[PDB]
């Protein structure tokens, strides 16, 4: 169980790092910056390098709704399932904590105001999105990300390029999504960075909780019920 | 049945709301937008994720011109083709009214005025190009890319990259061709969003659906009989 | 032998109209240009892509270089070598043909003064290097690329990625060379766009013929003989 | 072994030069620059194809943080380490040496000035990072990167995809740090082009020596320890 857990931790710690590390500190910077695009495939990148390295010991979650997804998808245990969303949430705190601290090294940061790469909606999101709009494309966008878990996962999908789908998939949702949320579908990514924005991040952080859970579960269903 | 019906719905569907909604939303943001290389990764990623995901269900087609490129070439059943085309266009569209509604969140937003990411040539094609530039591209590529798809999918092709391969295929055609067609090679896309300009969007709307499975067939027969 | 010369033709079109179209139409579109990484992907990307279609057809050559570096590391037969070269220059003309053709749509377009993709150095080269420089670097990536590719194609390397390997060891190369030479290692794709400028694209020419071949060996001998 | 040190040899070089040859050649030019992104890129495709080429001769290391830190893994003979750093050094020198000699080809260019893309902490730091800030990304990117790699190599890891998993855990790494250190994480890399700075990269080098390796043997004590 421990390296389950460890596994879901750095695997979440990773994630989180090299995904709002690429947002804070490349995505916009002076004249080559890496910005949306950059991040997005950071994201991915996260995963699916992360997926291969410590897949084999949990499931290469490194996201609570993809624990609570495939869970309702009849794939993973319900018991287990706490464990790996404290411990997602665990790595992922660790990792906006040296984050703040490596993002400070430079004069004029802010974690406030910055929003330290926070998820948001409508006066909060990046393009100034209706809460609405935010709650349309999270839940499309998790319940697909499970929706292809569910796919690269199933004993028929050619084995062992889970991670490449898994991945990438992730890339494509922040391609899709940043200018809208700065993208989500991930309630231990967005509890990360909250806590250092300490501000409106945290009140809308609720949202980032529901939302995707919500989505995956509809994801894992659509796939154990339709396939 | 029903799966593969479903399959290549959820899939074009991801299709249309990753590809376009990719374009509609993060393409031209600001100083961090994705532009046309991000909108063709992204294109690319939702066939590669899917490819995988569906794709050992329906054979993930996710495009009305690779369904009946596969029949040309020989190896769909014919006794499938227009059930997939509808289960497509259907699927699209579905994608086209979420990613409407989602677009609509953000103040100034124009569906018909910005093109809501549809087709076009001349006068509408974003460099603008002749409508001899937009039927050569659109042609070659479709050719190309069922080629591509007939040669990844023979018997003696690597197993399971496929989806890696044609994917990357759609991301190498949008990179070739955004600023002439703005890239459709894809009915069933380009009809989606095309509904939700309404105007000369659906104007020119024939052209690609009959370029594209035109092509689709030449280089369905091009690999079927030459190889 | 048809069958393979056939799709030694088609790969390299897919090469030359992908890359060099990319470049031509793309890369510096007024504000969402593919720029130079775009191209390099591209460049790439129809390999990666070609690779797998017909790959398994031909060996997925699409380059003088890397036929005549494959003969040199002791991969392909002194026979067929002339005949593969001589479909990878027709299909790429034919390729080059078609862009022309479609590059003429847009207005303002001319073959010649742009440039049309062909490569070149000083007063030719992207960035004005050296024909040293042009020398020096065509040369590391030519035999860098068959190194990559003879190892990639190993008997003990992980079998069905070749292409992948491969592919994105163009992209790589297109990455570093491009503002020198435009990147070539290619002697097939620099002929078919250097007929089309018809001024100094085909006065530099024969540099890109010599210049590539030579590395090729360098590089089949290099693996050949060391590994 | 002495393969294997040949394959350590032009897979470092083909390192350096790749990526620091994007980097001093094409992240910045004109309006076309492949920026931070594309060096990311770069540097991590130089380790997958390199990988996939050689790997099955050396294990593909081309870091001697990485050699040092699979020792430290217990995946790695300490009678061999000392070998492979020396090979890794000098085929990383060969390639700064003639990637100098490639960027002199262009008029107004000095090594020194430019820096020549020598990694650097303080008043050398892309973004004016501190070196606290550079000892922990460093630090914590190492760690995870010999990490990565332990994982992707592990016995129940899905075989043959390790290259891809590397090459683009690299890629990752480079998105996340560049505006910190210009990132290392390499020893062998950083050594290369400071030479050729003469100046303040020598002046800092050891940290690049000491950080990156400390960071990549805690890594493998991890694997190690808690797999
Ligand atoms: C099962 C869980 O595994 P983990 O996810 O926790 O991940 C591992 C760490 O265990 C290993 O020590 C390092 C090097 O990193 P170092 O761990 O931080 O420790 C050495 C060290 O001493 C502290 O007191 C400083 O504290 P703060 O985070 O409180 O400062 C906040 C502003 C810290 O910055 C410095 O790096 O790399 C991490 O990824
Ligand atoms: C032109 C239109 C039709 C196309 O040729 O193909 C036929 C498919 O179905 C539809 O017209 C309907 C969408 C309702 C299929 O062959
Ligand atoms: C060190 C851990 C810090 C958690 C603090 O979180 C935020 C700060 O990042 C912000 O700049 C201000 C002022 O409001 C605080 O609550
Ligand atoms: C910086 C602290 C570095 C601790 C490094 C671990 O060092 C130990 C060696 O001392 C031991 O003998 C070998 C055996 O295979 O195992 C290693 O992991
Ligand atoms: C293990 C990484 C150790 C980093 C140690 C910091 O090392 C630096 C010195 O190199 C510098 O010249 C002095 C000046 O007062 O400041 C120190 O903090």
């Amino acid at each position: 169980m421990f390296r389950k857990l460890a596994a879901e931790c750095f695997g979440t710690f990773w994630l989180v790092f090299g995904g709002c590390g690429s947002a804070v500190l490349a995505a916009g910077f002076p004249e080559l910056g890496i910005g949306f695009a950059g991040v997005a495939l950071a994201f991915g990148l996260t995963v699916l390098t992360m997926a291969f390295a410590v897949g084999h010991i949990s499931g290469g979650h490194f996201n609570p709704a993809v624990t609570i997804g495939l869970w309702a998808g009849g794939r993973f245990p319900a018991k287990e399932v706490v464990g790996y969303v404290i411990a997602q949430v665990v790595g992922g705190i660790v990792a906006a904590a040296l984050l703040y601290l490596i993002a400070s090294g430079k004069t004029g940061f802010d974690a406030a105001a910055s929003g330290f790469a926070s998820n948001g909606y409508g006066e909060h999101s990046p393009g100034g999105y209706s809460m609405l709009s935010a709650l349309v494309v999270e839940l499309v966008l998790s319940a697909g990300f499970l929706l292809v878990i569910h796919g690269a996962t199933d004993k028929f999908a050619p084995a062992g390029f889970a991670p490449i789908a898994i991945g990438l998939a992730l890339t494509l949702i922040h391609l899709i999504s940043i200018p809208v949320t700065n993208t989500s579908v991930n309630p231990a990514r967005s509890t990360a960075v909250a806590i250092f924005q300490g501000g409106w991040a945290l009140e809308q952080l609720w949202f980032f909780w529901v939302v995707p859970i919500v989505g995956g579960i509809i994801g894992g269903l659509i796939y154990r019920t339709l396939l």
